[PDB]
């Protein structure tokens, strides 16, 4: 028993960190078969970043201008390549260490493990959501930007984020792997509003039923409601309507604990319109909204990987 | 910036994980040089683990009893003996991938990252702390047995805990790598009180340094408190009493914020008796003892690990 926030094995990600630096400035790429991934404010100084041309910033930089450095191993740059907010750079050796990967571009509301490093080098790793704004809230130091998030599907790593930036409210900001940011966010030093953000309901309720599983049941009550009246409460306390899919992916865990998802939504309900009173569930007095589904049948199940 | 519970990067660890069957039972081993560290209650059937004789358990066993295998490859074991709870079985291989590593007895109040395993192969990882009464607070479902716990001094891996059981009351207790149980635990299916537990007050101090690092800063109030007078309020509170070596190593962080660890006290002090008022420190609205101060200053200067 027990219900921890947890990180993906980090190891066939370490194994893909570079560093890559390009005139004065040094952050990380990601090594994968011949290509190396970073963000394009490689290129930029300073004073570059308040409202940079990539396009003419690129323009004067050459193969030789890149420095990426696999611990000791210094790798050649053979071609380079600007992709929207991604530069992509042609190494003339494939990483060994590549492991079975995928791109993908993960919804509002997932999550994904991020190894932070530094200089090329890992420093850490955990678990972070996709908020409902397309922001995350991380712990990214000057240097962290290439730092990239992922899942880990047996043997299979999906890359979902690359750090790019720190908004003025300290929230993070990022692309996919083919450098798309999520959300309305680019890559320069400017004020950028972030959405209204909202809770992700869906993962809530997961995380509700992971404490039922755990044995932690004060909160269970007779009530009922309908998706319909849940809705209306959840618009008032700036939660994401729940939907039927939502409804569907929760099905495992309803079975497992005998307990129907509106059961456990007029549960919820319950919650946020007479708050916890001091009390806590799972060891949080706030309600938890960054464990998916998935997460809490992975965790209350022992899936592993290779 | 930001401030998460950050783990160290497993993939040193990851090629040390073995699966270990003995007989019937299988769970996780160590495997490092030419030895493969397991649990001693590998060795017991489901009515053994009630009251278990292990030196006769083990005398029934010889060396091909136990299947040791990593990944699909598979180890020749050549002798086995027991060291205190843990077996140790020795192989004709060297593994490989063995890290430079120290085994290290960790003190109440430390915290260390655990690698989850199952049958052999990671599943993921999370930062823990001990707690006073030597218990952890981890995600240990059936299996995870020989799962361990590490921290990472750049390049060398101090094993500072072995996974052995659950307890009923749903908490988590082991070994260090000698085999020597944290706290009054013993490897036998029977109900075992542990202590009353404390909170680590210097690490709730750490936690709050790095609040204010990052900006959250609304509880640092008007007043200042004596060593004394707060130790009072800790012991009403149940939080471990505070030294003066807990002074000196909040000292850095006292010196960077230019906040006195006494007047920091007086911010904790008003923060027990008051509460949050609903207000949420870092996120959390209850006070965090799993940070260490060198775990806040090794988030706030980025150290990365080889
Ligand atoms: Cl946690």
């Amino acid at each position: 028993s027990g219900f921890r926030k947890m990180a993906f094995p980090s190891g066939k990600v370490e194994g893909c960190m570079v560093q890559v630096t390009c005139g004065t400035t040094t952050l990380n790429g990601l090594w994968l078969d011949d290509v190396v991934y970073c963000p394009r404010h490689v290129i930029c100084t300073s004073e570059d970043m308040l409202n940079p041309n990539y396009e003419d910033l690129l323009i004067r930089k050459s193969n030789h201008n890149f420095l990426v450095q696999a611990g000791n191993v210094q790798l050649r740059v053979i071609g380079h390549s600007m992709q929207n907010c991604v530069l992509k750079l042609k190494v003339d050796t494939a990483n060994p260490k590549t492991p079975k990967y995928k791109f993908v571009r993960i919804q509002p509301g997932q999550t994904f493990s991020v190894l932070a490093c530094y200089n090329g080098s890992p420093s850490g790793v955990y678990q972070c959501a996709m908020r409902p704004n397309f922001t995350i809230k991380g712990s990214f130091l000057n240097g962290s930007c290439g730092s990239v998030g992922f899942n880990i599907d047996y043997d299979c790593v999906s890359f979902c984020y690359m750090h790019h930036m720190e908004l003025p409210t300290g929230v993070h900001a990022g692309t996919d792997l083919e450098g798309n940011f999520y959300g309305p966010f680019v890559d320069r030093q400017t004020a950028q509003a972030a959405g209204t953000d909202t809770t992700i309901t869906v993962n809530v309720l997961a995380w509700l039923y992971a404490a039922v599983i755990n044995g932690d049941r004060w909160f269970l009550n007779r009530f009922t409601t309908t998706l319909n009246d849940f809705n209306l409460v959840a618009m008032k306390y700036n939660y994401e309507p729940l939907t039927q899919d939502h409804v569907d992916i929760l099905g495992p865990l309803s079975a497992q604990t005998g307990i129907a998802v509106l059961d456990m939504c007029a549960s919820l309900k319950e919650l946020l319109q007479n708050g916890m009173n001091g009390r806590t569930i799972l060891g949080s007095a706030l309600l938890e909204d960054e464990f998916t589904p998935f997460d809490v049948v992975r965790q209350c199940s022992g899936v592993t990987f290779q």
